[PDB]
C-alpha cells in the first residue's frame, strides 16, 4: 500500500503516533492536517517585522518529570536552559509570584521568617474552615484569607471565566496556593526548557522521517472516503475535535476561547519579563507576554529598539472561534459520555482510533498529550498493524 | 624515582597540577598539605548534628563561561543546576537583589518600566558626573545616586571593609549595578551549579589517582630538606604563602579575613533562601548563608525540624588568622614586586615554580584557579618534567 496509518492532525499526538508509526514499527504513514502549518497548537513562526519567535495559539512552556517523555522528545530537538517565572502587576506594582515570601513581604510591608509566614496565613485564612465551603471565592478565602485572594485571585479568576467566583464551584481550588520560601520557579517539574530552534522547527522535525506522508491544508471530512477507499484495512488516528466527528449528533461540547491581541512596539524591552500577569478588573486582558525573553540566548538575533508583545484575552467559544480550553458544564461532562461510547464503537466497526486534545475533550500539557500518545502507540495500534 | 613532583597544597591549584601530571605525562606526584583535609579553601564537611554539608571557608558557588574548565572538573564531578540567587534586608524587609527592576518597584514604591527605570537611574545619580569622583562614596553615588547608594551600599561596604566609603578608592566601582529588567541570576556566566556529591567528594576525586600520594598534616618547611634530598631533580609547585616562603624578608602581606558564627537552629527553614544579604549597619554580620537551600534536591536526607545557618563577620588579618582577601594597599603592592622577582630567580635556581592564591597574592575565583594551573601545566611543567 501507499500508507499503512492514517493520522488526522498534526499536532504532538498526532506526531507522536505518526513517527513512533513509521521509525518503531516501518510503516507507511499519511498525516493529515486542516491547517497551513505543521504542529498544531504548539506551532511557532517568526513575527515578521522583528524576526522574533511567537506561539499564536498561547504562550508555550515545556515542563516535565516523566524522563520517558523527555528522552523521547529529546530527539528531535535540543532544550534551552529557561526556567519559566512570572510577575503578577496589581495596584501599579509588580508582585513576586506565586505567593511566597517574595509577595508576602511585599504585599503586608514587612519581611516574614517561613515560620512567621506559616502563621500569618493560619490567622488570615481561619475565617472560613475549608470543609464549609461552598463556592470558590469562599474556598480560596478559606485557604489563604481575604486580603490575598482579592488582590490576586477575584479579578483575574473573574477575567478568565468570565463569572464572579461566588458562582464558581469549590472542587476548583484542592491544595494552598502558597510556598514558605523564596523560590519562585514557575513550575516544580524536573526538566524544563524551550526547544531551542523554536517549536516550528522540532514539530517539524518529527515528520522528517521517509516513511511519513504530510499533506498540509486538507479537511479529513473532505477526503475520508476516498483515502480509506485505497486501503481499507489501514487504521486511523483520529485528533480532530470529537463531536465535529459525529455531526454535533448529541449537541456542541462548550469550550472557553482566547484572543491575542499582537503589537509590535518601539522599544526593546517593554516589561523586562516573559510574562506579566495583570491582576485588576481595570484591565480587559489577563497577561502580557513579551517573546524576546523566552529566548534572551538570541538577543543578538533580535531587533535593539523594537519588541514583539501579545496581550491574552479570555471568553466563551462561538463556533468560528478556536477551542482552548473545556469548560466542563456537568451539562458538558454528560454529552461527553455519550461520545465516548459512539467513539468506542466506531473504534472497533472502522478502526478509527480518538486520541488528543480535540478528540477527547480533555486538557492537555504537552507532555501529557505525548504520554497518551506513546501510551495508545504502545496499547493500542501495534496490534492494530499486524 | 618514587616521585616526580612534588605539590605543595591540596586546593584546585595544587589538585589541578597534579591531576595533570598524573594522568597527561604519568609521573609519581607527592602532595603535601598542612591541614588535616583535602580540598583547600574549597572543602566541605557536614555538620555533625543535621548531616548538612557546610563550607567551613566561605561558601563557594560554582560558576563559569570557560568551556575548557568547565568540561575539566566535570571530569570529576557532575554539578546540580543550582542557580545562585541573593535577596537584600534593608530595614526589615528582604529585597531583590542585585539592583534590577525588581529592587526598584520595591524601594520607590512603584513599578518602573524598563525605560522608565533608565530615566529614573538617569536623574537620581546626575547630582555627581563620574569623571570627577574622588573616592567610593562619590563613584557609586555618581552611577546610582544617593538614595539606593545609602540603602544598599554604603553600609555594608563599610562592614566589609572596616572603613568610611569615603576613605575607600574611587576605582573599585568600575561599571553600573543596575539591571534594566526583572532577572535576578546573581551570575552571567555559562555553566554554572554545585558538586552533586559536595566539595569533598570532588576534590578528592582529583587526588584519586594510581600515581598521586598524598601525606595530610605536612608542613612543607618541616619537610622539604628531607624530601627534596630523595630526588633533588625532582620540581615544586609552590601554593602556599608567597611571603612566609620568603621568611617574611620583605615584611608581611596584608589580608583580610573572616569570621564565621555558626548556630543549628531548631527550625526547618530559618530564612527560606541560601543567602540573605544585611545592608544595615544595626547588624554585625555581612550576610547570613543557610546551608540546606543549597541542595534542595537532599531535602529528604536533611533534618526536618533543624537547620544549620553561618553568619558572616569581617575583619584584618592578625597573624594565626586565616587569610581570605588580598588588601592592596599601594604599599601592600609594593612589597609584592619585590616577592615577584624572589619567587622568579627561586623558580629558576631550585625548580620551585609558585602558584594558587596564597602564593600569588591574588583572589582567584575557582574555576579561574583551575585555568591558571592548566596554564603552569602546559606552558611552565610540562617542560620542567622530560
Ligand atoms: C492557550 C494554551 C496554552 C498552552 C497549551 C494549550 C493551550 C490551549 N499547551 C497545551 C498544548 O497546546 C497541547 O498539549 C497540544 O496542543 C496537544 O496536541 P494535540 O495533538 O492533542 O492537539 P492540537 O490541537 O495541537 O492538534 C490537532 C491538530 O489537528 C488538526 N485538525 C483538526 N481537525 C481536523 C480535521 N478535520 N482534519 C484535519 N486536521 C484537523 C488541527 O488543525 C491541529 O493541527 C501547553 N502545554 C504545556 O505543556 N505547556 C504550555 O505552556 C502550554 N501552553
Ligand atoms: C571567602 C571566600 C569565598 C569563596 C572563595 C574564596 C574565599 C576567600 N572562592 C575561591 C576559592 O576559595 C579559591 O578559588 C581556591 O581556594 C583557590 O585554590 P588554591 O589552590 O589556589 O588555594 P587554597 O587556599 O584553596 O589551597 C592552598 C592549600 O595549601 C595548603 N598549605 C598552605 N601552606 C602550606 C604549607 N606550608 N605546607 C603545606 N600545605 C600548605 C593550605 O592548607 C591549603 O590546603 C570562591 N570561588 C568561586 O569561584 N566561587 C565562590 O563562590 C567562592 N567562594
Ligand atoms: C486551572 C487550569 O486550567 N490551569 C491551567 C493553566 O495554568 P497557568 O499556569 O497558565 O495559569 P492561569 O493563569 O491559567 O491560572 C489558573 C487559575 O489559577 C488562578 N490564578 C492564576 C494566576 C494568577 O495570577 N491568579 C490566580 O488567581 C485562577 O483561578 C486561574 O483560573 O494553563 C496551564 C498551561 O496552559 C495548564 O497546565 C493548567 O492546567
Ligand atoms: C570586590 C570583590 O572582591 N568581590 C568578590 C566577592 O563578590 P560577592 O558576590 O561575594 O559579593 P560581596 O558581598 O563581597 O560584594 C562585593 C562588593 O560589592 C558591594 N556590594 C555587594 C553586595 C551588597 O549587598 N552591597 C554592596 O554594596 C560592596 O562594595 C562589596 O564590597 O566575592 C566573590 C566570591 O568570593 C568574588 O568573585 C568577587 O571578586
Ligand atoms: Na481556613
Ligand atoms: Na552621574
Amino acid at each position: 500500500s501507499d500508507f499503512d496509518l492514517i493520522v488526522v492532525g498534526s499536532g504532538l499526538f498526532g506526531l507522536t503516533v505518526a513517527e513512533r508509526a513509521a521509525s518503531q514499527l516501518g510503516k507507511k504513514v499519511l498525516i493529515v492536517e486542516k491547517r497551513s502549518h505543521l504542529g498544531g497548537n504548539a506551532y511557532s513562526e517568526a513575527e515578521p517585522e522583528t524576526g522574533i519567535e511567537i506561539h499564536k495559539y498561547g504562550a508555550h512552556l515545556f515542563h516535565t518529570s516523566n524522563k520517558r517523555v523527555w528522552d523521547y522528545v529529546n530527539q528531535f530537538t535540543a532544550f534551552t536552559g529557561y526556567q519559566h517565572r512570572v510577575f503578577a502587576m496589581h495596584n501599579g506594582t509588580a508582585y513576586q509570584f506565586p505567593m511566597g515570601l517574595g509577595l508576602i513581604n511585599q504585599f503586608f510591608g514587612r519581611y516574614y521568617t517561613p515560620d512567621e509566614a506559616r502563621e500569618l496565613i493560619k490567622e488570615q485564612s481561619a475565617e472560613i474552615d475549608s470543609k464549609d465551603a461552598t463556592n470558590l471565592e469562599e474556598k480560596a478565602i478559606s485557604l489563604i484569607g481575604r486580603p490575598l485572594y482579592e488582590a490576586f485571585i477575584r479579578d483575574y479568576t473573574a477575567k478568565q471565566w468570565q463569572t464572579d467566583p461566588k458562582e464558581l464551584p469549590a472542587g476548583n481550588i484542592t491544595r494552598l496556593p502558597v510556598r514558605y520560601n523564596f523560590d519562585n520557579r514557575y513550575f516544580n517539574d524536573t526538566y524544563e526548557g524551550l526547544p531551542v530552534d523554536g517549536y516550528a522547527q522540532w514539530l517539524s522535525n518529527m515528520a522528517d522521517h521517509e516513511n511519513i506522508e504530510v499533506r498540509l491544508d486538507t479537511d479529513w471530512f473532505e477526503v475520508r472516503e476516498d483515502l480509506r477507499a485505497q486501503n481499507p484495512e489501514a487504521p486511523v488516528v483520529y485528533t480532530g475535535p470529537l463531536d465535529r466527528y459525529f455531526d454535533y449528533s448529541e449537541g456542541h461540547l462548550g469550550w472557553r476561547t482566547l484572543d491575542f491581541e499582537t503589537e509590535v512596539l518601539n522599544t526593546g524591552d517593554f516589561q523586562g519579563t516573559p510574562v506579566m500577569n495583570y491582576n485588576d478588573a481595570e484591565f480587559p486582558y489577563t497577561r502580557i507576554h513579551e517573546f524576546r525573553h523566552f529566548h534572551p540566548e538570541r538577543e543578538d538575533r533580535h531587533p535593539k529598539d523594537k519588541t514583539v508583545i501579545m496581550k491574552e484575552y479570555s471568553r466563551f467559544a462561538e463556533e468560528g472561534d478556536e477551542p482552548y480550553y473545556p469548560i466542563n458544564t456537568p451539562s458538558d461532562r454528560e454529552m461527553l459520555f455519550k461520545y465516548r461510547e459512539l467513539a468506542d464503537a466506531e473504534t472497533e466497526s472502522g478502526k478509527v482510533y480518538f486520541g488528543g486534545r480535540l478528540g477527547t475533550y480533555q486538557y492537555l500539557d504537552m507532555h501529557m498529550a505525548i504520554a497518551s500518545a506513546l501510551s495508545m502507540f504502545d496499547n493500542k495500534l501495534v496490534d492494530a498493524l499486524k
